[PDB]
């Protein structure tokens, strides 16, 4: 059949075109159809296609090894572009890592561990942004990543405070660390940006905290530490490494990270 890789192409189409709700992304199921929702060319599309069905070697199946035979006459016939073909295979791996760190950063935060949830949520909102940069199909719901990377922030200073709050030696200086660590690194992130109003309020909102604890009277070491983190917290410059090393991902099937993702979707209380 020289037609299975048009009846295959257009039940892609389809399933590209439907409706789904949020714990469902057949992106994640086919990189055909996330390359249909982005605007891949046709021969793009078509190469992946037959490269799914003429890349194996051995058949048992007749019609499976006829429908190969075909394929593999098709792609063995300028009109290659690898450049372009290695590049939307890219950007598809990395949607689909981008959506693992994202599954482990709302993992993380669902169970109330705010310092693992963190970094897979800054690492995720990073990733996403680069992903929408070349299209507004290419990532995930970025209202949705700005509010978890936002609401961990503010959990983690939380845990941060109340370990301030708490006044002995070994908390106090657990909570700076955690200040010191895990938030007044990323702190410019979430200033990049004076239209994302949100994330500006909340880094005031973690700055006023911090800054509260001068009307409090309190063994006066303490109030030493208190007086050279808050320069820390309140700086104005926005010196950040430009490179941050990614959260090591433990490795998965794709059949994971769809069940995965949808597992989370469904757990989600926002
Ligand atoms: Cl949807
Ligand atoms: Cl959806």
């Amino acid at each position: 059949l020289q037609s299975a890789i048009k009846l295959e192409y257009a039940r892609l189409v389809k399933l590209a075109q439907e409706d789904t709700p949020p714990e469902t992304d057949y992106r994640l199921h086919h990189v055909v159809v996330y390359f249909i929702q982005n605007q891949a060319p046709k021969k793009i599309i078509e190469k992946t296609l037959l490269e799914q069905f003429g890349d194996r070697n051995l058949s048992f199946d007749e019609r499976c090894h006829n429908i190969m035979k075909v394929a593999q006459a098709k792609l063995e016939m300028e009109e290659v572009n690898l450049e372009e073909y290695e590049e939307w295979h890219q950007d598809y791996r990395k949607f689909r890592e981008t959506t693992m760190y994202l599954i482990i950063g709302l993992e993380n935060f669902q169970r109330e561990s705010y310092i693992d949830s963190l970094l897979f949520l800054i690492c995720a909102y990073q990733n996403n942004k680069e992903l929408l940069s070349k299209g507004l199909y290419r990532g995930h719901d970025e209202e949705l990543i700005s509010h978890y990377r936002r609401e961990c922030l503010l959990k983690l200073n939380e845990q941060a405070a109340e370990l301030f709050e708490s006044g002995e030696d070994r908390e106090v200086n657990n909570g700076l660390i955690i200040m010191n660590e895990f938030i007044v690194p990323f702190l410019p992130l979430l200033l990049v940006d004076e239209m994302e109003e949100k994330d500006i309020l909340a880094v005031e909102d973690m700055r006023n905290r911090w800054c509260s604890y001068l009307g409090q009277e309190m063994e006066p070491h303490l109030q030493e530490k208190l007086t050279d983190f808050l320069p820390k917290l309140l700086d104005c410059s926005m010196e950040i490494k430009s490179f941050h090393e990614p959260p090591k991902l433990p490795s998965y099937s794709t059949h994971e990270l769809c069940e995965r993702f949808a597992r989370i979707m469904l757990s989600l209380s926002r």
